[PDB]
This record gives structure tokens, C-alpha cells and sequence, in this order.
């Protein structure tokens, strides 16, 4: 009394009411310090809180003996919004409060008991938290047995959360902050108290630093790290081991509204696991958007990074518009890994697809693979804490698992256009890592030896090849360490099973060279199986478990020469995954990133070639070339029929025009076209940029090398650079417009067929003049594209090179820019960084981003050795895409007329793919929003999130309906795009047009009257595989030759890609496979657009596999097949090719282009594994399409196999791959796709038997 001051009053009420909600707060203590607090904060409330007012009874618990006191205490309870008790140790009182207060459990807005006798703590509930769902026992058993009681029971808390619910967990939390408030005891401590139950718990509807350093255990924000770490040291409630320096440090980055909400639940649960893992943690955040103000002011301290990786838990970009640019220089200072969960992760697939796309331009790593918060927690958590322990672990200890898929090379599994010397590759890394101080043992004398280490006896020599054993895991060791093997069980059986089996163990193929491991995944017939479930077979689970749990990898490395789990409907463990995956494959990379916890450092592409031209194509060439000649000596036309009896006998008749009618009846006019025709056909093959081998990583081509590349690179117009093609800047100069120069060339007038050819020559003269002096500098001048070659009176020798070819007067100040761009490209295409960017991922350091793409029409994409990413699926299409998408539909159009009556078609079917659109920014896209006649709309910022029709005025034609049938991966990245797609057919079908102007109205009407429905639900069009599927599985089908008729192909094809997307219920994906065969049914054109000349129609099976051509001549009617088409964009004259066309244009190029195999097979094993790729992917063109001209078969087989010297040249270098080449042959004859002798199936009969001998046994 005298000491402590104590009060007469219980009760506090406000004054006046007025218009306010009134709180009814009970409270039972021991502590006259509470009670006073308690009353001074519900007065404060009262005299200021003007839409809230506080009732307050209480009684200091010794008074509850009184049943004058316990009656009045019963009533208030029953009409009491909060209930609280604290320091309760009485037996006789604590059942009298237990029995008050029980009733009422359901009454109370929320029960908070502070430590008291256990009966007390049990009345605790806060929304779904109560003292049922905690470390329950733990804190029960010492609240039996001060100010440490208080510290214990809050310090717990954390640790509960990841076992619950996130609406659980943050009803947890507030618990743990109301818990934080009593122990402050302060009257603002207590007034918060109140503001936050009665804002959370009785009336959500009522009101409501610029940076810092955060933790949930201190009640004040930090705004320095001396003062952070300063209080992390005072800490008595963690390990010694946390406050040491060179403890593991883990940086995460968050929004400081989710704090001052104090909806932050998730953020609690991650420190709070970081912190059990012995890592210390630095909790950053900002009010603002640019949160490198943060991380470049608290994660450093002559400064130095006192972080070893970074978490971003924000769902931003690290910087705002948003700034990539300052985010990647402050990212690449601090060089630690940057990793990603979006908050969407813990709190619908439109939305995580527009936001999981900007973290990854920033170069984000995620963590989390696209019920409790633990699984996503320890997630972060031990991936976070695994690229800590690659920062720390010193380099002669680091163990690296390097992965290899389909070794032996035998089904086609899925294969991309990697154009990789796998084993090239692995060795150069091998040495590489040992040069560096790595320590790997027994390092082989070659790449082949090293091959020969992994495969025995790979080319059948002397034995039958057969993969190195590394391990034999016994069931026993398996069972143990693969805890979800019995999951796979329903597709496999018991351990072992057949697959990478001996019987009694499971089998790990692979070598062991010290700290380094080659280990190869080369992928159940013998077993009956009944459901979906597709899952992995013990034997590839095996691999996993060996790296993971066993060998003990710190790091794993894989290339993008397949596609493994990131494809299938947490095998991969928690270490760092490592992708070397092409930068030419953006697509596959963000896959392998987002469902596969993919590093994806980029590697080129082997420099490209012009394909050229061979025997018979050569000789036509010659003829072609007298022409002028023997025109001048009056002779100008005998020559006419051997050029067309040439062309004939090259194939080409089926691509130029050709009549039985010798040149004597022709004029001079239409003898010049048949001439002019062939020759542009012929600079088509010849000039195809494109690559003719194999790829070793760190291996970056000569300056020499990259002339073809840097000519192309010169052969686009670039408005966001300021320059013109170098074809541009030449016709200009003789008062001409390559667009015309290019048209007329399609036509085969022969002066401008000539004249393209003339100004191709001194574009390509002029590139290797910039070249050559680059290379004569030999590093004594910076940039000589900067030399000031006018101040000496001499000509830049590319201007020079332009004046001998023929072109002066070429705008100089329009090529001083141009060439400026070359010389900075040819830097970047002959940059030596892929091994560099392996180096950097392995010492646990910030890998610099960039864009995957094409380098010809990006060169961003160079240099390589990137972290490559896809873009802003909001930021596509772009105007100059739009424009360039209407130039292909109405040469599409034009075409389709041309070869029908000059009739438009009514329905078009097309594919769309991730990849080209990521390449293009949105040019197929919008070919397909230019068909229905819409534009999209972008808003201020730029975001392209809106679509409309534009006026039949506008479109010139009538609007064409569409069947659009998007990829899996389309989908994954672009299902925004799909959103505006089926808003746009909607649109078009309901438009009050005459139905001959708008064929999307024409169809939809006829189809709601059939279908009983709507002509909007009728107009459904946009299509794709089920969530979480890929692909038609025709390319799995055509790869194992598991099918008996086409049916089969087709029947999969409307099975899988029948999934109807609609903008007016977008998460709901419901298969549709009705309204899918009447869209098909009504299709005159299929169409695809060609990736890149590397990615062509025959370089990978995925164009085939989404092929309807032969399922619409099904669908049909009439039975009648649809026209087939194929867009090629990837030079400025863009060419709608039919896809026979294509086919033929791919075979003459590659498969049968002796520059290619010769190319392909200089590399040996790997050489033969790229020839049987193709032959494959045309026999699926057979299947899909019928697109392949008998003689690609016969020319092949000619080339191959009846060429006694190749077909052992072929057998020795790689059995496996040239038995593929044999099989396919045969398939292509034994399905009716290819007619030849009885001589030529038994030599192939023959040669199958011998092949399959060496590879099997007798």
C-alpha cells in the first residue's frame, strides 16, 4: 500500500456513449501494476477513441471468494466481448473462474490467459487458436510449476506456427502480439492491446519508419545493424552458435505494411526456421518500392556482404515502372544467391504467372515448386541454408554431381535442340573445376575416355556397351533413405523393380572422380497397371536418393538436353540445382526454374553457318549462273530447259512452278521467272543461317566464326537502337525499298532475284571488312567501328568493301552507328562466360540475369553464361510486333486465296509456343488477334491487359475464326494472353456484322443452334492440355513406336489437348471436347510459326506432336485435309512456306546437307545421336501430316546406308543411334510413308540384325 500504489476502483465506464461501439472487457489479476494500466489505457481509449468506447470490470482474484464479487463476475463475463486472466495459482478460484467462463467460450470474441494453474491456461481462444493446438505439454507442465514463466510460453509460439494453418497460424501470432503487449505492460502497450482484439476479433469494421531491420522477439524496430546485431548478441533464448560471426547468415527481404498490420504469421515462422537451422538472421523492409535501399544499407557493414543469401518474400522486383538494371547492380555487388517465394505461396493461375515473371528478371531463384505452412517453410529454409553452406564449405571439400539423360541415346525421351557436346562438355567443366582447386581424382586423358569411364565400350568395339555402376543401393538402403518409395509402389511394384535393376539392388550408372560425379539417368511392360498417377520408377528415385542422402552432393548439374521432373504432374532435395540450358531456350528454362528449382546458366549455340549448296543443288547453281552469258551470245534458252530438267531432278518442282513446256514456247518475260523462281529457292537453301555441329561449354567462337551471325545481326532494322539493316542502308543508296527488292524477289522477277542476291554479297563483304580489321587491330585500338578514318582521309574498310561491290553514296552517318553495334555484338557473341557462371553459382555467388531468346534478333541474349529468363508476360505484344504480325496473316491470307479459288478460308488452326513469342515479343500472338480482328490495348504503364475489335474498315477482309491450340508451357507463361484471346473470338461472334464479313459469327451461331447454347459459350476456341500437362504425348508415341494406326495419334491428340480456357471463369480449364471436334471440324488451315532455323520443324519432335492436319481430314465431313502452313519471321523477308515446303527446305539444309552431318559427325558418339533426330521428327511429319516427300526418305537411306562407307563409319561411331536410323527406315516403309526396293529393306533388314547383335548379344 505504502509501496504500491493500489486502487478502490473496479470498474471504468465510459462517460458518454455517443455514437460509438462499445467493448465489454473483463479481467481477473494478481498484479495491481495490471489493473491500474489496465484502467488508464480503457480511460485513454474512452476520453479520445471516437468510434470505439471500453467497458472495463475486474477483480483482483482473492475478491472472487465473495459470492457478492463471483455473481457480478458471472454476469459480466456472460456479456463480456474479451475475456483475460493472468497469474492465477489458487485451486479453489480457478475452477470458480473455469466454471464463469466455460459457458461462455463460444460467446467471447476472445479468452487471453496469461500464466496461471493449467485449468486457467485452457479457457485460451483467440479466433481457431486455443491451448489444444500447440509444445503443448512443454509450457503446460512448467505453468504448474515469475517474469521468465512469461518469456518461456512466448518464445514457443514461433515454433507452433509452422504446424498450423496460415489462418491459424496468424490467429497464433496474434496471440504471440498480445502476449508482447501484456509483458510491456505499458499503458500504450496495454491501449494497442485492446485497439488490436477488438480490430481483429469484435468489429473488423472500423478504423484502421520508412525502412528497417525487423525481428518478431523485439518490440521496436532497428534502423542500424549495430544496434540489430548489438540486441541478436543480448539474446539469452538462442544457441552461441547463432551469435558467432562465421555462423550461416540468411538475409529476407519483406513489405513493412504486413508488419504494421501485424499480419506477418508467415514472416515469424520463417525466422523462426532459419534460427533452428543455426542460421542468424537480418529481416529487412520498406514503406517503399526500391528495396536495394534496404539490402544495400543492412546486409553490408573496406565493406563487407553479413549476409551469405537473400530471400525475397515481397511477390516484387527488388527495385519500383520497374528498374532491373539498378536491382542487378546492387544484386552483383552484394554476390550472393538471390532467392524468391511470392506471398501468394502462403495466404488465382493468372496471377501467379504475371508475378513469378519479375522476380526472375532480377535473377531469382525459387525455392518453391509450381494443410500446414511447414513443407514451403522448411523448403525456403534448407535450400536457403544448402547455397549458405556452398558460400562457407571451403572448395577442396565441395562435391558436384554432374547429371546426364538418355546415355545410351536410344528412345528420343523428349529431347530439345541443345546442340551439345554432352561429354565435350563435362570435360572441359571437369578440368575447368580441377584448375580451380576442386579436387577431382583421376581426371581422363580426353572427353572419349571420359565417355568410354561412364559408358563401357559406348561404339560396341569389342563388347556390348553397358553403363558404369557408381553404386548398388539394397532395398534395405533404398526403403530408408527414399521414404516416399512407397508411394511409387502402384506403378512399379516392390524394390527394386526392372528398371536400372540387377534383381536384388537398384542400380546408380555413374563414375566417381574424386569430389566430382558423372552420373547418367538413362530414363513397366512386365507389369499390369490401373490409374493416372504417373510416377517416377524406383530406379530414378534411386539416382536421386544417391546424391542427395548417400555420395552427399553439395551441388547438382544438369543440361537442358531433356526434360525430366520440371515436365511431370521435392526428388530433386534441397541442394542447389545447377541447369547449363541454351540461352536459345528461354521457354524450357523457366520451366526447369519455376517447377524444378532450376540455376539456368545460358551456353551458345555453335556459331551458324550458311547451310550452302551441294552436288546437284550446286550444278543448278552453275547452270543458273551462265544464263546472263549465254543470253548475250544469243544462246539464251536451250539453257532454260536444263536448268528446269535440273531443278526437276533436285525436287523442285514441288516448291517453283515448272510446266512440261520447253523454253522455245515460253517469251523472254516468263523464261527470266522460271530462271528467277528457281534461283531465289536455291538463295533460300544456300544463305539458311544455321548451325552444322556441337557446342563445349567454355568454348566461344573466333571472331571469324561469328561473321555469318554478325550478318544477319546487321540484316534487321532496330528502331530501339536508331540504326537500319546494312540491306536497308544499300537500297536506299540506289533509290530502292528492300520490302519491294523482297516481294518481287518471292515473284522471281530475276533482276531483283539477282539484285537481293547482289546486295546480300556486299552485306556480307562489308561484316567480314569489320571483321578482318578488328582482328588486324589485335587489341591496339578500343573500338575501330569509333576510329575517326575521315580525319586521315582514308574510308572506314567497309565503306570501302560497299564501294567495290558496287554501293558508294550509303548514308556514312547511318553506318558509323551500325557498325559501332556490330563491333559491341561481335564482343558479346566471342565473350568466354559459361564456365565463369559456373564457377560463381558454385562459390554461392549472384549469377548475372538476362533474356533468353534469339541472338540474331535480340543480341541482349549475348553474352551467355547468364541466368537467362523469359519476359513480362504483360509486356507482349508490342507495337512493332502487332505490325509485323498482320504482314504474315495477310500473306498467309493472300496465299490460302491463291491456291482456293481467291476464297478466303473461314477457320484457321494454329499452335502457339513460349518460346518464339518470348523471342519476338508476341508476333504469333498477334497474328492470332489480327485473324479475328482485334488489337491489344495497353494501359499508361504499359501493361498490355485489355483487347478490342477494330472496324472491318480497318481489317480490309472478313474476320477469320480461329482454333487456337496453346502449349502446356504457353500456358504456364502466357495464359494472359490466352485471358485476351477468348476475349476477343467472343467479341468477334457477337458483333452485329453480316455473318460473310465475320466467319467467328458464322460458325458460333450455326454451333449455339446444334449445341443448345449461347453464341458466346459457342465461340470457345482457345485450347491447351489439362493444368500441370504437356503436349499432345504424340512425340512420346512417334519416339517409342507404340502406335498401330494414325487413330491412335489423333485420338490422344482430342483426349489431351481438348481444355477449354475461358476469360469468363479463367480457373476453371473444363475438358471440351465437343465443342473442340466442331471448331477442328470447321478448319480450311493449319499453321505454326518456326522458332528459329536451329529450332526448325525437324530439329525437335514438339511441332509434330501439336500437328492437326491429319485429325482434321478426320474430323471433316468432306474428308477433306487442310492446307498446311508454316510462318518463318526470323529473317527481315518473313516467308509463308507451306509445311511441306518447310519439310523439304529443313531436309536440304540438315538431314541430307553434307556441310550439316559432316558437321554434326566431326563430333563423333554425339554426332550420330543429331543425324537420328531428324530422320525421327520426319517420320512424325509422315504420321501428323503426310508432309514428307518420298524421296527425303529414299536421298536419306542413299546418303547413309547404301554409302558402304558411311554405314560403317555410322554403326562404329554409335551403334545405339544408328540402329535408331535403321528402325526408323524401316518403320517409314512397314506404315506406308516410304516406297523403295526389295534390295534397299533387305540391306536394312541386314544391317538392323548386325547393329543389334553388338548392342544386345546373340
Amino acid at each position: 500500500m505504502f509501496t504500491n500504489v493500489k486502487s478502490t476502483i473496479r470498474r471504468v465506464d465510459p462517460e458518454a456513449l455517443n455514437g460509438r461501439q462499445l467493448l465489454k472487457v473483463v479481467y481477473v489479476v494478481l498484479e495491481s501494476q495490471y489493473q491500474s494500466a489496465l484502467s488508464a489505457a480503457v480511460r485513454n481509449i474512452n476520453r479520445t477513441n471516437s468510434s470505439l468506447a471500453i467497458q472495463l470490470t475486474g477483480y483482483l482474484i482473492e475478491e472472487l471468494r465473495d459470492p457478492e464479487n463471483y455473481a457480478n463476475f458471472k454476469h459480466d463475463v456472460s456479456e463480456a466481448n474479451l475475456f483475460i486472466a493472468s497469474l492465477i495459482f489458487i485451486e479453489d478460484l480457478a475452477d470458480k473462474v473455469v466454471e464463469a467462463v466455460t459457458p461462455y467460450r463460444d460467446n467471447l470474441d476472445a479468452a487471453i490467459v496469461f500464466p496461471s494453474m493449467p485449468q486457467v491456461m485452457r479457457l485460451n481462444k483467440m479466433g481457431s487458436f486455443s491451448m489444444a493446438q500447440l509444445s503443448k505439454s512443454a509450457i503446460a507442465q512448467f505453468m504448474k510449476k515469475f517474469q521468465d514463466a512469461m518469456l518461456k510460453l512466448l518464445r514457443t509460439l514461433p515454433t507452433v506456427l509452422k504446424y498450423l494453418p496460415v489462418e491459424k497460424a496468424q490467429d497464433a501470432r496474434n496471440f504471440m502480439l498480445s502476449f508482447q503487449y501484456w509483458l510491456g505492460g505499458s499503458q500504450e502497450n496495454l491501449e494497442n492491446f485492446l485497439l488490436m482484439l477488438t480490430d481483429k476479433y469484435v468489429y473488423p469494421d472500423l478504423g484502421l519508419p520508412d525502412m528497417g531491420i525487423w525481428h518478431p522477439l523485439s518490440m521496436q524496430m532497428f534502423e542500424n545493424v549495430k544496434d540489430y546485431l548489438e540486441w541478436y548478441n543480448q539474446r539469452p533464448d538462442i544457441s552461441e552458435d547463432l551469435k558467432d560471426p562465421l555462423a550461416p547468415c540468411i538475409g529476407l527481404i519483406m513489405q513493412r505494411t504486413h508488419l504494421v498490420t501485424g499480419d506477418d504469421a508467415h514472416y515469424v515462422g520463417m525466422v523462426q526456421e532459419l534460427e533452428a537451422m543455426g542460421a542468424r538472421v537480418i529481416c529487412v523492409f520498406s514503406g517503399g518500392l526500391d528495396f536495394s535501399k534496404p539490402v544495400n544499407e543492412y546486409f553490408w557493414d573496406e565493406p563487407l556482404p553479413i549476409v551469405d543469401a537473400v530471400v525475397s518474400l515481397t511477390g516484387f522486383a527488388l527495385v519500383g515502372r520497374q528498374d532491373h538494371p539498378r536491382a542487378i547492380e546492387s544484386l552483383k555487388k552484394l554476390n550472393r544467391p538471390y532467392m524468391c517465394a511470392l506471398p501468394l505461396v502462403f495466404q488465382h493461375p493468372i496471377q501467379v504467372a504475371l508475378q513469378i515473371a519479375i522476380p526472375e528478371l532480377d535473377g531469382a531463384i525459387e525455392p518453391i515448386i509450381l494443410i500446414a505452412l511447414q513443407d514451403r517453410l522448411e523448403a525456403i529454409a534448407q535450400r536457403a541454408m544448402k547455397w549458405a553452406n556452398l558460400r562457407k564449405k571451403p572448395k577442396l571439400d565441395k562435391k558436384v554431381a554432374i547429371t546426364v539423360f538418355s546415355f545410351p541415346p536410344d528412345k528420343g525421351n523428349v529431347g530439345t535442340a541443345a546442340y551439345l557436346d554432352v561429354f565435350g562438355s563435362i570435360y572441359e567443366v571437369m578440368k575447368g573445376l580441377q584448375g580451380n582447386g576442386y579436387d577431382v581424382q583421376d581426371l581422363p586423358g580426353s572427353a572419349k575416355e571420359l565417355m568410354e569411364a561412364v559408358i563401357h565400350d559406348a561404339q560396341a568395339q569389342y563388347n556390348s556397351p553397358e553403363l558404369n555402376i557408381a553404386h548398388r543401393m539394397s532395398v534395405e538402403q533404398y526403403e530408408r533413405l527414399t521414404p516416399y518409395s512407397v508411394r511409387l509402389e502402384e506403378n512399379w511394384g516392390k524394390p527394386p523393380g526392372h528398371l536400372n535393376s540387377d534383381g536384388q539392388n537398384l542400380l546408380i550408372y555413374g563414375k566417381e572422380f574424386g569430389n566430382v560425379f558423372i552420373g547418367v539417368q538413362p530414363t513397366d511392360p512386365m507389369r499390369l497397371l490401373f490409374s493416372r498417377s504417373a510416377s517416377p520408377h524406383h530406379g530414378f528415385a534411386a539416382y536421386y536418393t544417391y546424391l542427395n542422402h548417400i555420395w552427399k552432393a553439395d551441388a547438382v548439374l544438369h543440361f537442358g538436353t531433356h526434360g525430366s521432373l520440371e515436365f511431370m504432374p521435392n526428388l530433386i532435395g534441397t541442394i542447389p540445382n545447377l541447369y547449363y540450358y541454351a540461352a536459345n531456350n528461354p521457354s524450357w528454362a523457366t520451366i526447369a526454374k519455376r517447377r524444378g528449382y532450376a540455376s539456368t546458366i545460358s551456353y551458345l549455340t555453335p556459331p551458324a553457318e550458311n547451310a550452302g549448296l551441294y552436288k546437284g543443288l550446286q550444278e543448278l547453281n552453275e547452270l543458273i549462273g551462265s544464263y546472263q552469258t549465254l543470253k548475250d551470245s544469243g544462246r539464251g534458252i536451250q539453257i532454260v530447259n536444263t536448268i528446269m530438267d535440273q531443278a526437276r531432278i533436285c525436287n523442285l518442282d514441288q516448291d517453283v512452278n515448272l510446266p512440261d513446256i520447253n523454253a522455245e514456247e515460253m517469251d523472254q518475260g516468263q523464261r527470266d521467272t522460271i530462271v528467277g523462281s528457281v534461283y531465289r529457292k536455291l538463295m533460300e537453301i544456300e544463305s539458311r543461317l544455321l548451325p552444322c555441329g556441337l557446342h563445349v561449354i567454355g568454348q566461344p567462337p573466333s571472331a571469324e566464326e561469328a561473321i555469318a551471325t554478325l550478318v544477319n545481326i546487321a540484316s534487321l532494322d532496330r528502331e530501339d537502337e536508331g540504326i537500319w539493316a546494312l540491306p536497308t542502308l544499300i537500297a536506299e543508296s540506289i533509290g530502292r525499298n528492300m520490302e519491294e527488292i523482297y516481294r518481287n524477289s518471292d515473284k522471281g522477277i530475276l533482276a531483283d532475284v539477282e539484285l537481293l542476291q547482289d546486295i546480300t554479297l556486299a552485306t556480307r563483304a562489308a561484316v567480314a571488312a569489320l571483321v578482318q580489321e578488328q582482328i588486324n587491330a589485335d587489341g591496339r585500338v578500343s573500338f575501330v567501328s569509333k576510329l575517326n578514318f575521315f580525319k586521315i582521309g582514308k574510308k572506314a574498310p567497309w565503306v570501302k568493301s560497299l564501294c567495290d561491290s558496287g554501293y558508294p553514296n550509303v548514308n556514312e552517318e547511318k553506318l558509323k552507328p551500325l557498325f559501332e553495334y556490330l563491333e559491341f555484338c561481335l564482343e558479346q557473341v566471342c565473350a568466354d562466360n559459361e564456365f565463369g557462371g559456373l564457377l560463381q553459382a558454385l562459390e554461392g555467388e549472384y549469377v548475372l540475369p538476362g533474356p533468353g531468346g534469339d541472338p540474331i534478333r535480340n543480341p541482349n541474349v549475348l553474352p551467355t553464361g547468364k541466368n537467362i529468363h523469359a519476359l513480362d508476360p504483360q509486356s507482349i505484344p508490342t507495337l512493332a510486333a502487332v505490325q509485323s504480325a498482320k504482314v504474315v496473316v495477310d500473306r498467309l491470307l493472300e496465299r490460302q486465296r491463291a491456291e482456293n479459288g481467291g476464297n478466303y478460308p473461314e477457320t484457321i488452326a494454329s499452335v502457339l509456343w513460349g518460346t518464339d513469342n518470348i523471342k519476338t515479343y508476341g508476333e504469333s500472338l498477334a497474328q492470332i488477334m489480327w485473324m479475328v480482328g482485334a488489337k491489344p490495348v495497353p494501359d499508361a504503364l504499359g501493361r498490355v491487359n485489355k483487347i478490342e475489335l477494330v472496324p472491318l474498315e480497318e481489317l480490309g477482309r472478313p474476320r477469320i475464326d480461329v482454333v487456337v491450340n496453346c502449349s502446356g508451357v504457353f500456358r504456364d507463361l502466357f495464359i494472359n494472353q490466352m485471358n485476351l484471346l477468348d476475349q476477343a473470338v467472343k467479341l468477334a461472334a457477337e458483333a452485329d456484322e453480316p455473318l460473310e464479313m465475320n466467319f467467328v459469327r458464322k460458325h458460333a451461331l450455326e454451333q449455339a443452334e446444334e449445341m443448345g447454347i449461347g453464341v458466346r459459350e459457342a465461340a470457345t476456341r482457345i485450347f491447351s492440355n489439362a493444368s500441370g500437362s504437356y503436349s499432345s504425348n504424340v512425340n512420346l508415341a512417334v519416339e517409342n513406336s507404340s502406335w498401330e494406326d494414325e487413330s491412335e495419334l489423333q485420338e490422344m491428340y482430342l483426349k489431351r489437348k481438348s481444355f477449354a480456357f475461358n476469360s469468363d471463369n479463367p480457373g476453371m480449364m473444363d475438358q471440351n471436347r465437343d465443342m473442340f471436334e466442331r471448331a477442328l471440324k470447321t478448319a480450311d488451315a493449319t499453321f505454326q510459326n518456326l522458332d528459329s532455323s536451329e529450332i526448325s520443324l525437324t530439329d525437335v519432335s514438339h511441332y509434330f506432336d501439336s500437328d492437326p492436319t491429319k485429325l482434321i481430314s478426320t474430323l471433316r465431313d468432306d474428308g477433306k485435309a487442310p492446307a498446311a502452313y508454316i510462318a518463318d519471321t526470323t529473317t527481315a523477308n518473313a516467308q509463308v512456306r507451306t509445311l511441306s515446303e518447310t519439310v523439304r527446305l529443313d531436309a536440304r539444309t540438315k538431314l541430307l546437307n553434307p556441310k550439316w552431318y559432316e558437321g554434326m559427325l566431326s563430333h563423333g558418339y554425339e554426332g550420330v545421336r543429331e543425324l537420328s533426330k531428324r530422320l525421327v521428327n520426319t517420320m512424325g511429319w509422315s504420321a501428323t501430316a503426310g508432309a514428307v516427300d518420298n524421296w527425303v526418305y529414299e536421298d536419306a537411306n542413299s546418303t547413309f546406308i547404301k554409302d558402304e562407307e558411311m554405314c560403317k563409319r555410322l554403326m562404329d561411331l554409335n551403334p545405339n543411334s544408328f540402329r535408331r536410323m535403321v528402325s526408323t527406315l524401316l518403320e517409314v516403309n512397314g506404315r506406308g510413308y516410304w516406297e523403295t526396293s526389295d534390295e534397299n529393306l533387305e540391306r536394312l533388314q541386314e544391317l538392323y540384325q548386325e547393329v543389334e547383335d553388338r548392342i544386345e548379344g546373340v
